[PDB]
């Protein structure tokens, strides 16, 4: 069966286009999906079939300013002021609308970039429905949000122009690096999957829509959930849940593996309880990277599976 | 990759509301799915996915009367004036919202149930794109279309009341012994499939809407588009190109099995190339029988990579 959701975003400007997938029979979990920047839900059919397979119920939202949420309302790369916020709140709006249907069943989380950054946001806070989490695409103490990206010149840009797009200056110094393992002929998104076809397909998909000029206040949002993710106070708070991490060791998000080992290191010796799967000489995708699709998928199946259990 | 594309209806009131579905990497070539009576083209789901895994484009459309078409115009069951030229225009229309994209790929048909329907009447037009055909849950043969079904009472309904909800006579003529084989348990819908399962998803499915009163004028259009995919035109005109046919043993809608029989045969004396895919014991949405889905996809797979072969 095949839910059309629709809900106010947070922000008040958006109406929110959320799909809910149910299987054949009784559903053993639900796993709600939560895309990255400048892609969309539907992007996930090859995943969201294999959890369908599996006997989950599957949930996912296009965010504020992307995909067909950005087709109806026109808005681009922009989810309104307080951004890491607006899409916090309506990835917990969008566990609402299953309200009363699915609730003797567990519930995981499935985040991939901009994504594993508001999942771990969302982790954090009460009320949160979440029996596992999953991360994928992992951005983890890349040198852009790390030390690049310039706090003085960002807040100055916040206080004086929010709304305007983002200087390019600053967009280029969040990125900074991600090319630092390509050649000329993989472009500059080359660090979005090994696979050129991957890559190629990702510029085409209309329901992407990549590289629309974000706003100053989208931006000061990823700066934000960074923050949100990677801070000690998510560390501090992560509920003592099953955790499983899937990056590629050539993924610039993740620092090339570094960081991903950092927050798989950091969560163990705090007592968690933590899977990584780091694919060696893969980048950013490695849920859509022919070398690592199969891999991922049954991962996340045999996790959702154990926390299930 | 992924497309919306919309277009009005042949029939001049409905948006119809399609999608296609472009696969990473070169495609090798087109299959346009055409979903059956009371449900929708997201159904396809786990087919699109398997065919985008092959390398081929998927292109559906929800038709007029029918899933989001219908969420969309408030309009179920009913697709205007001369329902089957409507529903076998918009297909064709659905072939052109591509046009220019994929120009040089060969585009396979394929047709579940009423969709099945639809397909073999499309394969008779000049210039439709079809250089293989796959028909599904194959209505052939099946006594409520041949024998019971009234024609003179459905002029008399289409000459005083076209628009009127069908007559519930004329409805129960045309299925006539489709649950000569279920149990009182397996519910009027017990004919979809053997799984208890995929029919109590096909019942709850709010795009399927499975049982909304159908129009007198739509009616008209099933009795009209048996007889132009079943009819002598259809195997006189019937291109020279691939043909593969998947059907349940125990689905009404193909006269259990003996109707698909009677469609192949016919065919192969002809000379045609034809491979059939009987499923002993199953009923009629092979495609979602558990039993035999994975067979019908590699089959299906397997049959569009000759046809690009080809």
């Amino acid at each position: 069966a095949l839910q059309e959701i629709e809900f106010t975003s947070h922000n008040g400007r958006d109406a929110i286009q959320a799909w809910a997938y149910e299987p054949v029979g009784t559903p053993t979990a639900v796993v709600q999906i939560i895309h990255g920047l400048g892609e969309h839900s539907r992007r996930y059919l090859h995943m969201i079939s294999a959890l369908l397979d599996a006997g989950f119920v599957v949930i996912a939202d296009d965010h504020a300013g992307h995909g067909r949420t950005a087709m109806q309302s026109g808005v681009w790369a922009d989810a309104g002021d307080n951004a890491a916020e607006v899409v916090i709140s309506d990835e917990l709006t969008l566990q609402q609308q299953l309200a009363g249907q699915f609730d003797d069943l567990p519930w995981v989380v499935f985040g991939h970039s901009w994504g594993s950054m508001i999942a771990r946001a969302m982790a954090t806070r009460p009320g949160t429905r979440l029996d596992g989490l999953a991360l994928c695409g992992i951005v983890a103490q890349p040198r852009g949000f790390e030390t690049t990206l310039d706090h003085k010149t960002l807040a100055k840009a916040m206080a004086t122009a929010p709304t305007d797009p983002a200087p390019e200056a600053l967009v280029a110094q969040m990125f900074d690096g991600f090319a630092d393992r390509l050649s000329e002929d993989d472009g500059p998104t080359g660090w979005v999957a090994r696979s050129k076809e991957v890559v190629a397909d990702h510029g085409k998909d209309k329901f992407n829509n990549f590289g629309a000029p974000m706003s100053t206040r989208f931006l000061q949002g990823l700066a934000d959930i960074y923050a949100m993710a990677n801070g000690d106070s998510f560390y501090a708070t992560m509920p003592n849940i099953p955790i499983v991490l899937f990056a590629g060791s050539e993924d610039p998000a993740g620092d090339f593996g570094t960081g991903v080992k950092a927050v798989a290191e950091r969560l163990r010796r705090d007592g968690h309880n933590v899977e990584l799967h780091l694919y060696d000489g893969l980048r950013h995708e490695v849920h859509n990277e022919p070398e690592s699709r199969a891999d991922v998928e049954s991962s996340l199946v045999t996790f959702v599976d154990r926390v299930a259990n």
